[PDB]
């Protein structure tokens, strides 16, 4: 009655290739297959790894759109992991950003019906009060970083919910390719807390938390229960997740930023790359931040939050906390000043979608030329594209992915450059948990070389991971120079 | 460390709240429970928002080995897949576009350069010599109508696998596929450095003969009664196999026999209206090639059933070619001797029901049909040409040329005629009407031989299932019911000349018509 077992059911077993790690496709030679008992199950060819990846690449260009390619790499994440990851060497800048921001919105909305975030713990908060039992299926050693998005505000679109894993996996997938963190040493997770657009809820095949876009005072301690049951396991792992920047980010960071090693890239990593662009401009301009005053158009959470970033960055070469308000100028949040008659040495741009009919005022006045818009959605801001923005025709780069002007070539600024080197040094030093901590963006200037007057003015070229290694050399110094850590290594640390 | 990853024993979300906790998953799957029909409705709704010209096949192959039971649930609910999703686009896409890609969890490849490891290769999976059925191996030569694809040939067999168990209730647990990599000759594949197969050329010698001879004998040795059949495979090799090894082993050929079956089925479908005994059915063959004679051999093999000698039946057949009807004293008779202008042939032959598997685009002319139309009141046209737009004629004009008094059947899917007096029917005549049920019935009988009579009762069981729109052959939508109707006739014919391991009263086709796509 209770037990039903048979003497006849057989799966026609697959052997030692169902696990993704070291599947390596046909990269097995005759000695390896006949050792692992694959005699006759792989196609009887032999392909070197780099030739095998190219076979996927020539395969990958045969697709036209950018979404069907994500479905193909989704097929190769579960089988032959190294290909999916060592393909990125063949073309990383195009593919890996495309994996992250443009394609996921179409993948998560239209196709995130996959129930295979394998490393993902799609934990609910309604029935599951016991959540640590999930890790029993997954020790404290050999674990470096972990992502746990609540899936509340994706870039293209916020609040889809259960599909937030593809994002958390996307950060991890981009984490390792940029930072070299072993994929075995990272886990992905996303809590279906709700945060559901009624469109997503109305879908019958949603496969997520049912009608539970739930908030209030109960929210934080539910997340706090998870954040304390992670550090109970290991404070030696970076819980690097992505949520909306509005309220939880600072509240969680204020709650756990001192005692634990947690951060978010959007509010912390982005301003670092902005500081790298400021120093990259000051190198050719020769005007330090002391005599350089800034504007913060929009006064957004990340924008006005950068006031503490620029101020504490000026603490190295600049005056006290009161001096920042005199050297910084906020505007455009309530329609301030119904705009700059002085101090224009470094201009930020719109934290708001409003695109601004050019204002050649900064072009005319005496200054070191440095203005950037820094907003992706409208593909415009207080300044137009750099060509029209070059009304004076000096250099300026955009946070929006832009093309060169033409000679007059800049590169796009992205926070993708920061959080690999940020977490890599933490995976190296084993940090338990400031601006002086986060001050690794100066290494981008070490690899920028904007010394050429006209050609290169961007942070760094996208096809190089060696800039992340140079950030590690700047990040590892956080142990001796910046505070608490567990770093004892030599300067080389070639294979961490 | 993800436990319980076997496709057959995984149901995705379908596992209830208890099984998710009892089997040690503890929330890795989302907080939903979906009835397997709801999961199929989700996949169906998901599949449609795509390119759907070969976009789907990418999604299905990952869904194949990620979740085995669902795939047949969604594939059960189909009229599009039976040919478009997995009998054309694999050739169009998967065979060539994804040749540097592998799907070989179940099924295996071997090489003509290594005859030694097969028996060590076959036992890679835990295979009981008892529990197996319908293992398929193809050399990828002449797949459909394109040519050699090398080691891609699995996508055909694995595709046929999807049609076997969804059509004939075979258990994929007891089913395997194979690929005989003997070396391709397509210049592209060899030039392509990223082709995951043998770079050698075709081999046609005693090495090949000893190879297949040392592969078939161990296929039955390691496990007997396994229905060995080769799909879209070299005919000069194919016919050679059946004459050589078919006397003491269970083998059939979809290219040569299942086609010859369904063609037979359509002949009786007209005979129900023609009111004529099949013995005196004089026909003309168009192919005279390697394959067109095979269906002619099966038709002749059934022509004797109603009382025709060997000499009279071949006299009741005229083969035709564009040089002319195959004749005696023609120096190049091409090693076939049932022979002894076309418009002149139909004139005096007066064939009541003529077919052509010869691929010649649109050679049926209004003057040709009229000669048969005037001579015989109800003639049966059969442009069996599989290519969609390379058939011998369009049906709508042929019915209009004979004033609907003629019968048609098409290899490729077609729309109804709609000759404005009355609307007729399709006449789809693929192989899917035959081999799944011939697989299920022979799994029930456990026949050591798949005899001619056994094949004939299958086609003439098809006739009852669809008989007097004016359809000669049934609709593919109602496939799981006709597969039972053909297994009853297979068992009925298995017991003639005592060939069945098993015996039963026949209330247990449904118990061996298993892998009903739902769970529990």
């Amino acid at each position: 009655y209770f037990q039903s077992m048979s003497d006849a059911r057989v799966p026609r077993i697959p052997a030692a290739l169902s696990a993704p790690s070291l599947n390596r496709g046909v990269g097995f030679t005759h000695a390896q297959r006949r050792r692992l008992g694959l005699t006759g199950r792989l196609p009887s060819a032999v392909l070197t790894l780099d030739q095998q990846a190219e076979r996927v690449w020539h395969q990958l260009q045969s697709l036209a759109t950018e979404l069907g390619r994500n479905l193909l790499l989704e097929q190769l994440h579960y089988r032959h992991e190294v290909l999916y990851f060592k393909v990125l060497a063949d073309h990383l800048p195009e593919l890996m950003p495309v994996v992250y921001t443009p394609t996921v919105g179409e993948a998560i909305q239209r196709f995130s019906d996959e129930y295979r975030g394998q490393r993902g713990l799609f934990l609910s908060i309604d029935e599951p009060d016991e959540i640590e039992e999930a890790f029993n299926t997954l020790g404290p050693e050999d674990v470096d970083l972990i992502v746990c998005t609540d899936a509340e505000a994706i870039l293209g679109i916020g609040d889809w919910g259960v599909g937030g894993i593809q994002i958390a996996v996307g950060k991890l997938a981009l984490y390792t390719a940029g930072g070299g963190v072993d994929p075995r040493r990272c886990l992905a997770v996303s809590l279906d807390v709700g945060t559901d657009n009624e469109q997503l809820l109305a879908d019958p095949f949603y496969l997520g938390n049912r009608h539970a876009r739930r908030r209030g005072r109960e929210y934080d301690e539910f997340v706090s229960r998870y954040i304390e049951t992670a550090q109970r396991l290991f404070p030696r792992a970076i819980l690097h997740f992505e949520d909306f920047g509005p309220a939880n980010a600072r509240k969680i960071l204020d709650t756990y930023g001192t005692d634990y090693c947690v951060f978010n890239d959007d509010m912390q990593g982005t301003g670092a790359v902005v500081l790298a662009a400021v120093y990259s401009g000051l190198k050719v301009t020769g005007i330090p931040l002391r005599d350089q005053t800034i504007v913060v158009f929009g006064a957004g959470t990340a924008g006005m939050g950068i006031a503490d970033q620029i101020r504490d960055a000026m603490v190295a070469d600049g005056a006290t906390l009161e001096q920042a308000v005199s050297q910084i100028w906020p505007i455009d949040r309530p329609g301030l000043l119904f705009i700059k008659i002085a101090s224009p040495t470094i201009l930020l741009g719109c934290s708001t979608v409003y695109g601004a009919e050019v204002v050649e005022a900064m072009t005319a006045s005496c200054k070191h030329p440095m203005i950037f818009p820094l907003s992706n959605p409208t593909s415009r801001m207080e300044a137009i594209p750099a060509d029209v923005l070059a009304w004076s025709n000096a250099l300026l780069a955009t946070g929006s992915p832009v093309a060169p002007v033409e000679t007059y070539v800049i590169g796009q600024a992205n926070n993708v450059l920061a959080f690999p080197g940020i977490g890599l040094g933490v995976i190296v030093a084993g940090a338990r948990l400031r601006r002086m901590l986060h001050a690794a963006a100066k290494a981008i200037a070490h690899q920028a070389n904007p010394t050429n007057p006209g050609d290169s003015l961007l942070p760094d070229v996208q096809n190089l991971r060696a800039i992340s290694t140079t950030v590690a050399e700047a990040v590892y110094r956080a142990a001796v120079q910046d505070g608490v850590a567990s770093r004892t290594h030599d300067d080389v640390r070639q294979a961490i």
